[PDB]
């Protein structure tokens, strides 16, 4: 994080233990959830990289999938240096031009990435690119994790759909499959995967149904 | 959030953690009572669309839920667009009146809904538009979810009829009726709904009988 | 159908009765399957809609499925009705322009839907149109009549995956669902549902493998 100073000029200004601890209790209560990729973009808004990596170093519990999220960190680095055409040498009492591995955060420092993040003639982000590059590896964990797929989200005669429900749509939420697949599992796998009797009475409520009239109509089975 | 710095300038801040963790734990423990709909107000008090978002989509449990409220939020937008003439050629460089999508903040960044917010030209608030669109989500689920109704709602003949009120009284606000219902359900419907014995007292009381005078009178029935 | 003879003069014969015969059989036999679709339209190629009215009516046991066809014809005639309406008080040595119910060949006679469709200034196929209106309504039969779903279609322990995805495609086919959601069931469907024994034999293929590869490695499975 930084913090301006009068004339225009920014300094860094530390990011709080709690955020950092914050990030670390969403990683351990949800076990790498799909909630643990916005809360952690708003516990690292506003941030560096150097910073970001300070709260990815601190755990070292779940390294399997920290690890995973490393690899593709550094794969949109090996990608970043032609994605961006290399811009070549200039004066020096210059900044330097920011590289794949800048973003990272395994060689620059906070001042640098400050000054990259407030560069008057050429500001560029190093914080927003490298988030996205962590969320990236985040999300994979996300799904390889995931216990149950959404094609074997399945209702018991004894569970209530409502509960069936919730466990369908958090499952194809962790998923990130093209909206019309969506439709299809949400309109179709939905009826298909419950218990034969409230099977029958959303046969019942008729065809092309809501997810409102869903719920009211099997209040109870 | 919205920070204003010396000069009339406005820049986006991040929303605090605490603030995001005691929205997910209000949505879950109180599995979405009529009170998730201020406690969300309160905490979004003054926030941007953007933070907003992220709150919402920082739960994963009553994810069904959540669901409903996307949809009423994109139904308001739609109703937005209707009732707002889309302009058509504008001046090129004038902040271009925020359209449907871009009053949840769903197409557009978090600099011009603050933009918008303070527009010296036709300020749209972009913030209270999309909570309340969001709340009238949160209304519609707090009904579907609440257990039981007010007619069904009845004093059990062992149970006190204190009891019996706080019951009532929380379904006649869960289940959002207009405020004459209101007055003739809290009127009527609280004794018609009791047990014979102490029904007989609160008809004793007199016709137009106060809460203080029915609970005093039926206490110990 | 028509024969055009001397002078461009078209005149009417009549349909050959092992074509009507044959209809009836693949109707009969395959139970409106999906072939049923195109078998109708080489039996009918250059038909006027009378002479497809008779093969259609030949079938009298099965009348659920042909009422369906007869209720979409309706429909696509009302949509020919209303965007190409009655042209007005036609002049003089002028046939009234050809009206959807005429394509369906319920009103028009077999010589005036050889007029309209070799007509000077209106030379439109009525034949053609209804033949389209008619497989549409075969098609939702299909759908509708189709024994065991895509989702209801898994490999028996005793029976090869060959056969199987040979079941589960005819099913896609007779679903007739979306291309997108046709692509995420082919390659994952028909593993989710297959011999725990030859989807492990399926997994050691590799990402995405091909239904050629797919057979193969499974051959003996």
């Amino acid at each position: 994080p930084v913090q301006q100073t009068g004339g225009g000029n920014y300094i860094h200004v530390p990011l709080s233990p709690r955020t950092l601890n914050a990030w670390v209790k969403l990683v351990e209560d949800k076990k790498f959830g799909a909630e643990v990729v916005p809360g952690f973009q708003a516990l690292s808004e506003g941030c560096t990289p150097y910073d970001i990596n300070q709260m990815l170093n601190c755990v070292g519990d779940h390294q399997a999938a920290m690890q995973i999220i490393r690899e593709i960190i550094n794969d949109e680095a090996a990608d970043w240096d032609a994605q961006h055409p290399i811009p070549g040498p200039l004066p020096a009492g210059q900044l330097r031009d920011p590289r794949g591995s800048d973003i990272a955060g395994t060689t620059s420092t906070v001042e640098e990435q400050i000054q990259w993040m407030y560069r008057p003639q050429n500001p560029v982000p190093v914080g927003n690119i490298y988030r996205r590059w962590i969320q990236i590896g985040l999300q994979k964990c996300v799904r390889m994790y995931n216990p149950t797929n959404i094609l074997d989200v399945k209702q018991g005669p004894k569970e209530p759909f409502q509960s069936y429900v919730d466990r369908f749509y958090k499952s194809l939420r962790a998923e990130q499959t093209d909206p019309a697949v969506k439709n299809w599992m949400t309109q179709t796998l939905l009826i298909q995967n419950a218990n034969p009797d409230c099977k029958l009475v959303l046969k019942g409520l008729g065809m092309n149904p809501t997810l409102e009239e869903m719920l009211t109509a099997c209040q109870g089975v």
